[PDB]
């Protein structure tokens, strides 16, 4: 794989960050310097086939708001997937567990982070497809960087009404999306329409049902995250006009 193949001889594993659907991954260090997470690729959890895809979209793709592949171990099995640390882990359960770190002014800066990284997948043509608080990450600074672009238990209390009736994918899915990861931000982790079922749900917002304000959303702010839910996908801005938004309430709090 050029240039992004590691030898695994210079990894070092110093703690174990939990498991996911591939697998174990690790804190570790690698060359003795750099902090990095380490994916332990569960054999047979994944293809070959679905790795020459993960693997074309993270060596491809690059931005300070994208979690940054580093390198992979691929002549040996299991392979490993490196990639840049995020110390403070998942955005969802920082939301939820952190709380005594941020104020209202950075909930804003959460969204101005994943913001800039969705212009930039907006930019090259790039759908995410599953953007949320669950694939969001937060370094040992703060900032917010967005993961598992494209890799893609329906993410129903994300979707708006035309992917859910008729599969319609595009940059105005993903502004949806990022609309409801706002509200998650501002409810600090809560479930998308907590007292409903996904079922529910699809037919609620089909029916113009939408997110209430949390309480720590002001009026501006829940101006910028409503508008991402207009029913017509064309009436909906851009992630540049989303982020010109974001800046002037920042100048404005
Ligand atoms: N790129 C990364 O840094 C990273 N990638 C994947 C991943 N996963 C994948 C799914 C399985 C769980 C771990 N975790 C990662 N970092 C990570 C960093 C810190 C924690 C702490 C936070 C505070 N409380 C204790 C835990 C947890 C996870």
């Amino acid at each position: 794989y050029g240039s992004w193949e590691i030898d695994p001889k210079d990894l070092t594993f110093l703690k174990e960050l939990g498991t996911g659907q591939f697998g174990v991954v690790k804190y570790g260090k690698w060359r003795g310097q750099y902090d990095v997470a380490i994916k332990m690729i569960k054999e047979g959890s994944m293809s070959e086939d679905e790795f020459i895809e993960e693997a074309k979209v993270m060596m491809n793709l690059s931005h300070e708001k994208l979690v940054q592949l580093y390198g992979v171990c691929t002549k040996q099995r299991p392979i490993f997937i490196i990639t840049e640390y995020m110390a403070n882990g998942c955005l969802l359960n920082y939301l939820r567990e952190m709380r005594h770190r941020f104020q209202t002014q950075q909930l804003l800066e959460m969204c101005k982070d994943v913001c800039e990284a969705m212009e930039y997948l907006e930019s090259k043509q790039f759908l995410h497809r599953d953007l949320a608080a669950r694939n969001c990450w937060v370094n040992d600074q703060g900032v917010v960087k967005v993961s598992d672009f494209g890799l893609s238990k329906f993410p129903v209390r994300w979707s708006p009404p035309e992917v859910l009736m008729y599969s319609k994918f595009s940059s105005k899915s993903d502004i949806w999306a990022f609309g409801v990861l706002m509200w998650e931000i501002y409810s600090l982790g809560k479930m998308p329409y907590e007292r409903f079922t996904n079922s529910e749900t699809a037919e609620h917002i089909a029916q113009g049902l939408r997110l209430y304000r949390p309480h720590l959303a002001s009026e501006k702010v829940y101006t910028i995250m409503y508008s991402c839910w207009h029913e017509k996908a064309d009436e909906r801005p851009t992630f540049k006009i989303l982020l010109s938004n974001i800046l002037d309430v920042m100048d404005e709090e």
